[PDB]
């Protein structure tokens, strides 16, 4: 009678949280397989996550369900004390990884500087706009103008030197996944709020600990619990606010649509969604980016950053495979610059750096081609955290959840598909009692 739209974590957990309240539900996903945007497969002779990968205690809700389903002690940490080289004035420079990240620590310090007014609570990320906001008029409005700006040209303003700008340029060429100079600045901010404001407990969220079995065995757990089989090869066409796809229609109390932004134009709202959402839609997010797995030969310590507009702006070692290779993982600002499984493309990424490193395979899944999909983790254009993914949350009867949705850790992050999928299914059973 709640009909869900996608089996990746937040339609899971959704789905889960209904079962719970006693909800008749039923899950539609239009691929052969569930996870989504998280899949875990064998690739290069090991598993390899081409979507989702790190972990942290410090998530809420990825945690809980780290425990619930066995895992607590099935971490492990990516391989630290890299060679790192990086590109700045054409050039390339040699140092160690600590001179790198003591570099992005004073950029990041700086980067962070107004999000103990901003987010007090961090997961209350609007306080600032709300009616119970007690705080100065020129708070509010360094907000809003903060939202206008991109992450680069706050460490611009604030006078650091050209090597600091592009290993910053790197670094965020990653993390919005796509062109960081069409970024909002506050997404930045928010994630120093969540990560008590240091660079390094930061990194030790987003990019540290990943899961000896993978995501799949989180979302093949979720899956695990169900009562309710799950619709495979069934997208969705057309919801009315119950609509459908290839003829069949279905009738349900409640939707809870999971697509993805990058993804929605597939489908056929009726009555159409408000302006102000279709325009996000029409300008969706700033998620333009790839991901890679490149294997090298030899046991190389590898870390690279270069900034825009080159094919992948960081690389780093990653496994170290007991027929003397290497497998090294790569983020990259735009997908429509690389074939990630072209060998040469792969070689032309390592050679950004080296010239005597010799790549012998390359893979990757390009999200933002996969119709289904149509982006990777969610990231926020320049005013998208004031008036972006807060206009999903009307449509009395269809409901938006999703990681691109979240409070916390909106779009990059398990936890807010997690977080998300489970508080929609709550405003569902609310509303019902
Ligand atoms: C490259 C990359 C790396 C990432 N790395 C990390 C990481 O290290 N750590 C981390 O925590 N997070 C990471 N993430 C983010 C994480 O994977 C996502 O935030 C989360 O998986 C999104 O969950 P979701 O349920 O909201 O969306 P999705 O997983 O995208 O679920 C939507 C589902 O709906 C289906 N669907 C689409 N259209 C239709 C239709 N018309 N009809 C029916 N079904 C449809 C899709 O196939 C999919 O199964 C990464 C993401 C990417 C892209
Ligand atoms: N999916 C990894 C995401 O956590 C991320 C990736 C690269 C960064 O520089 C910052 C964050």
């Amino acid at each position: 009678k709640v009909v869900i739209i996608g089996a990746g974590f937040a339609g899971l957990v959704a789905a889960r949280e209904l079962q719970t309240a006693g909800i008749e539900y039923e899950i539609l996903e239009a691929k052969d397989r569930i996870g989504g945007r998280a899949w875990t497969e064998e690739r290069m002779g090991r598993p390899l996550e081409l979507g989702a990968t790190w972990v942290h205690w410090f998530q809420a809700h990825t945690w809980t369900e780290i425990m619930r389903y066995g895992q607590r002690t099935e971490i492990t940490a990516s391989p630290s004390g890299n060679d790192a080289h990086w590109v700045t004035d054409g050039k390339v420079v040699k140092g160690t990884e600590d001179d790198l990240d003591e570099k992005l620590t004073a950029a990041m310090g700086v980067t962070y500087e107004g999000s103990e007014e901003y987010f007090p609570n961090p997961h209350d990320p609007l306080w600032v706009l709300s009616d119970d906001f007690d705080g100065p008029a020129e708070v509010r409005e360094r907000f809003l103008s903060d939202d206008q700006t991109n992450a680069i040209d706050l460490v611009k303003e604030a006078g650091f030197d050209q090597e600091t700008i592009d290993l910053v340029d790197a670094f965020w060429c990653a993390g919005y996944i796509g062109d960081p100079y069409t970024g909002s600045a506050l997404m930045a901010k928010q994630w120093g709020a969540l990560s008590d404001n240091r660079y390094r407990v930061m990194e030790d969220i987003t990019l540290k600990w990943k899961l000896n079995n993978g995501m799949r065995s989180l979302y093949d757990g979720i899956a695990g619990d169900l009562n309710t089989d799950i619709r495979l090869n069934t997208p969705v066409a057309k919801v009315e606010h119950v609509t459908t796809e290839s003829g069949e229609v279905i009738e349900a109390s409640a939707v809870i649509c999971t697509v993805p932004v990058g993804a929605l134009s597939n489908i056929e709202f009726s009555p159409a969604l408000p302006d102000a959402v279709q325009s996000v839609i029409d300008d969706k997010w700033n998620s333009q980016g790839a991901k890679i797995w490149i294997k090298i030969k030899g046991h190389h310590r590898f870390l690279g950053y270069a900034p825009k507009p080159a094919k992948m702006s960081v690389v780093r070692s990653e496994y170290f495979m007991d027929d003397d290779t290497t497998i090294l993982v790569g983020f990259g600002y735009d997908n429509t610059n690389i074939d990630l499984n072209s060998i040469e493309d792969a070689q032309a990424v390592i050679n950004q750096w080296r010239d005597d490193l010799e790549v012998v395979d390359t893979t990757g899944h390009n999200w933002v081609a996969d119709k289904w999909a149509g982006q990777a983790w969610g990231t926020l254009r320049k005013g998208q955290f004031t008036q972006g993914w807060s206009l999903f949350d009307i449509d009395s009867q269809l409901f938006f959840a999703g990681s691109d949705y979240a409070y916390g850790w909106r779009g990059v992050c398990v936890d807010g598909a997690l977080e998300k999928g489970m508080t929609t299914a709550r405003q569902v059973i609310n509303s019902m009692r």
